[PDB]
């Protein structure tokens, strides 16, 4: 696509493909977070990048924290979406990236997303706060007066998710990753976990409803041979807890919910 | 994109993803075999197939994959425009056949090519059964009636008889099964998905110094949503050749059988 007249946002329009959609022939939610980390890529390449000049000098990469995506309408198969996104500011603490899904046709909005992106050291996987030279770098990116995608004060993107109690009420056991998993540095792509977590969503529910709301908090990152564990209970439209772990030692990986409306 | 001039064919330009990209930062071979089947997709609603005739849809009829043969010369990279070219073939009362050129966009060279064997199938009993007259006329003005192949050669990989393998295998990978990515609008694992299985059990050694140049997959049964599968290779060779066999991990009946030819880099 290309940026925005103002050069602080970048629009691309996708035309969603036939293996892209599920059984009621509209793209699925692991389509749809493709699609945003596909725009966020082109959107980092067409203002040169994803890292800073100061942070592959400091071995620094920008890591996801959480992702929280609301879907209204899914896209239909063949139909073309246009993706709006940007990033922004939150001082130390680490970056914000933002998308707004747009219908191509009518203009309205369809769905949108925001994560949190955190400062790490790509070698001892340590956490690190913003340099202020790492902010000078990418600020003329980023618009100055906030522009939020989820603008409601104590929203479902900031909500503190708690941890799974055993014994889960559903469970999806022995998932492993194969190299379709995988990016181009070999790492297990985000979009995995999103699709791992919904593997203990009982078939029942995704036959008669529609995710509505998945909000996705990362603790770890699941390596080429390691096996995860997805476990599920209802809260609860329907409400669910999630929790992906590793199956030996039940180290936490993933924490989240999910919320569905019937059909 | 659109059909040619002559109706005959299909052509479709993809932009390669990000997400779309392996280790060298070129497609893989699972995204390559992704854009064959959507540009396939493509070419059958744009002649009126959203993918069988009248007289399928009323005797429950579906073409199925038999046999895929991919030979591929030079992988595009992340940003990189492909353009793929399809048509499709009569091979009789044996089944249809699909072909596909990949050409670089800019250059206009031929970067890879495909070829798949189509058989038809009733969908409740899974019994195979040859085209009848009645379907041949229905399709056949949407084929050219000259022969188009996109392996012409006299000696061509694409019809070699692929033996089983024999245990103990070289290598495996146990445990295989579905997640819901894996399958598709209709809720059968996607025909792409066995390509991955099949590629888990060659060795990470392998995939880091060698790039695929040929494979060649036979379709024996298909993998079913609670199915679990092991993935068997054994080397049978400056270039390595390999044996595959997908199984189930249970009673080990057989779901595909296959061959893959790698070149260094
Ligand atoms: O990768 C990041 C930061 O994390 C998150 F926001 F994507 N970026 C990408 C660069 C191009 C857009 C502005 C710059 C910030
Ligand atoms: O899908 C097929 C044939 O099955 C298989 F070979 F792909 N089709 C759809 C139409 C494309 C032009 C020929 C028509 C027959």
């Amino acid at each position: 696509g290309s940026l925005t007249e103002d050069g602080l946002s970048y629009k691309e329009k996708f035309v969603v493909r036939s293996y892209e959609v599920g059984s009621n022939k509209t793209a699925t939610v692991e389509t749809i977070a493709n699609l945003l980390q596909e725009v966020g890529c082109n959107h980092a390449q067409s203002v040169g990048f994803a890292t800073t000049t100061t942070m592959r000098k400091l071995h620094l990469i920008w890591v996801t924290a959480r992702m929280h995506i609301e879907i209204y309408k899914y896209p239909a198969w063949g139909d073309v979406v246009e993706i709006e996104t940007w990033c922004q500011s939150e001082g130390r603490i680490g970056t914000r990236r933002d998308w707004i899904l747009k219908d191509s046709v009518t203009g309205e909005v369809t769905g949108r997303a925001t994560s949190k992106w955190v400062m790490m050291n790509q070698d001892t996987r340590r956490l690190q706060k913003v340099s202020d030279d790492v902010r000078d770098e990418y600020l003329v990116f980023c618009p100055q007066e906030p522009r939020l995608a989820f603008p409601e004060e104590n929203n479902r993107s900031l909500k503190k998710i708690p941890k799974l109690e055993d014994p889960a009420q559903y469970s999806m056991i022995g998932l492993k990753p194969r190299r379709a998993d995988l990016d181009m540095n070999q790492h297990v792509n985000n979009v995995t976990y999103i699709g791992w977590v919904l593997e203990s969503i009982p078939q029942e529910i995704v036959d008669t409803h529609e995710l509505q709301v998945i909000t996705l908090d990362y603790r770890r990152e699941c390596q080429q041979d390691d096996v995860v564990d997805s476990l599920t209970t209802t809260t609860s439209d329907s409400q669910f807890l999630h929790l992906l772990r590793l199956s030996g030692d039940g180290q936490e990986i993933n924490r989240g919910t999910t919320l569905w409306r019937k059909k």
